[PDB]
């Protein structure tokens, strides 16, 4: 007995239960539908994300994401409902209308404030320390895998390149989102993730800048080795930058830990104009002792092990 | 091997770490105070409540309360931070600033709008599903034991009453807002819990009213049998008290689920003033196809097992 057993259930869908269904988009992600889950006997219509990798190797790999994702459950990360057996496997997932948060951004730019970003990146973290606790090292968190329920409300995606238990093979990666020693020994722990989270909060704050932009895959390494770092965004503070620098250390130990990054994150979300600049933030629109103040953290943002 | 091991941690907190302590109130729940965790070793101070009961009996009853708070994890459900190892064992929980739910509604009446109403019944009905998948049964689910975080945010308290695995001793009970079957045989299911909900749902849409307000206790069980039920509030139309009725049904097995409940008050949710009708409900301020519109229900609101 090494690991407990994992009595999560895969629930099995019935193709014609799903109605109303059209393309989103596609690419090398695969395809995504959307669509609108009708169970049987129930008066009850469920908006849904229909995804299909891009047959034997496709249906492998696309039951190893059910896997993972039937597995967890948190507000911050995405849910699986179930899987349907047609051909090609299909997963079936929560509808995320305002998509993917990278997009988000960069549409709405003029119209997000500090309050917004801020929470963001407590959401995130929170996502991510779930995982952790689950003994999950996401392998791909970034931007483009930060998906929009609502402007207030975010939840991690994507869980293709998932591993259990926080070295890999060869393959195709996201160079820019890794740790220096993921790319160069393909080490992978939770401490990479915090990483990547970093690069994420660089994006949000950026307003959805591509990281190292110019620059290809493999001039990345020596760059890192080099003590080079993505630069700090015209709204970023010291404060929120330091975060990020520390999430960028070589010793994995020195990084912050996810927990951390909730707190400190939800300390900086009392006073968002204090820890991020922005021109005209005071009308942007999206659809106690005062000695104590400063160090205050609820209860829900402490997380105890 | 008939229930699985509970792996809960309980967490003994040093009575150094706490500050600033004042009374909040008192009675026969005990005695709760307000103050400030600070952690030895951690920039942070965690507003918390310290609940003492009112030794050996005492000190046997509160460590139940504990072992059942240290065991569940839900936004909707209060959440134990620690005991303290005084003379009297005290309870450390997260402080919950604008107090429980029935003073609030009474307090705040006339900015109280439907859809704060509604929402409170979604989050209330989540908690109690929680509660159901954990198999306990709460045996005190009352306006009075719902407790504000903010006003968007409530979470269920007191546990003094909790069992697992859902026949109870005599002893000092709440009689009208229990279940039928429970005043006359004792009988405590998840069905009786569901009884309650439809009486803390009544005594949100009155305005805190009192349930068989000038009825001595001894009289209820007389009243129940012979059919007579709380009336309807004014604000609430035929829809909503239909739910509150269903919930008062004499056969246990004919009561709505709280995972129907969450589908039932969420649809509601979305058209608030189509489901309670309140004078001035526009200006109320507290601190897709058409056709598809009327069932539809997010994946966050569709609960499976
Ligand atoms: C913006 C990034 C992007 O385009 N990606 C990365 C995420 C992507 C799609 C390509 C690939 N991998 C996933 O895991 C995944 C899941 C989703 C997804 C799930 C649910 N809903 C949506 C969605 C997107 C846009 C609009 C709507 O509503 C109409 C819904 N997407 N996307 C991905
Ligand atoms: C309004 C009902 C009431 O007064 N009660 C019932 C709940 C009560 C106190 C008496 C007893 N049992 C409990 O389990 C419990 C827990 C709390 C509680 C926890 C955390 N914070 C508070 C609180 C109340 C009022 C103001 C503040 O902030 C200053 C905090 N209460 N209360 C109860």
């Amino acid at each position: 007995m090494g690991e407990a057993p994992n009595q999560a259930l895969l629930r099995i869908l019935k193709e014609t239960e799903f109605k109303k269904i059209k393309v989103l988009g596609s690419g090398a992600f695969g395809t995504v539908y959307k669509g609108l889950w009708i169970p049987e006997g129930e008066k009850v219509k469920i908006p849904v994300a229909i995804k299909e990798l891009r047959s034997p190797k496709a249906n492998k790999e696309i039951l190893d994401e059910a896997y993972v994702m039937a597995s967890v459950d948190n507000p911050h990360v995405c849910r699986l409902l179930g899987i349907c057996l047609t051909s090609t496997v299909q997963l079936i997932m929560q509808l995320m209308p305002f998509g993917c948060l990278l997009d988000y951004v960069r549409e709405h730019k003029d119209n997000i404030g500090s309050q917004y970003l801020l929470n963001w990146c407590v959401q995130i973290a929170k996502g991510m320390n779930y995982l952790e606790d689950r003994r999950l090292v996401h392998r791909d968190l970034a931007a483009r895998n930060v998906l929009v329920k609502t402007p207030q409300h975010v939840k991690i995606t994507d869980f293709g390149r998932a591993k259990l238990l926080g070295h890999a093979e060869g393959g195709k990666v996201p160079i820019k989102w890794m740790a220096l020693e993921s790319i160069l020994h393909r080490i992978y722990t939770h401490q990479s993730d915090v990483w990547s989270y970093g690069v994420t909060v660089w994006e949000l704050m950026t307003f959805g800048s591509k990281p190292y932009d110019g620059i290809p895959a493999s001039e990345i390494s020596s760059i890192l080795e080099k003590g080079e770092r993505l630069p700090q965004p015209p709204i970023c503070t010291i404060d929120v930058y330091m975060i990020m620098v520390k999430c960028w250390m070589i010793d994995a130990d020195s990084r912050p830990k996810f927990r951390e990054l909730i707190i400190e994150f939800s300390k900086m979300a009392r006073d968002p104009q204090r820890y991020l600049v922005i021109q005209g933030d005071e009308r942007m629109h999206l659809p106690m002792d005062e000695e104590d103040m400063d160090d205050v953290v609820d209860a829900d943002e402490y997380l105890i092990p």
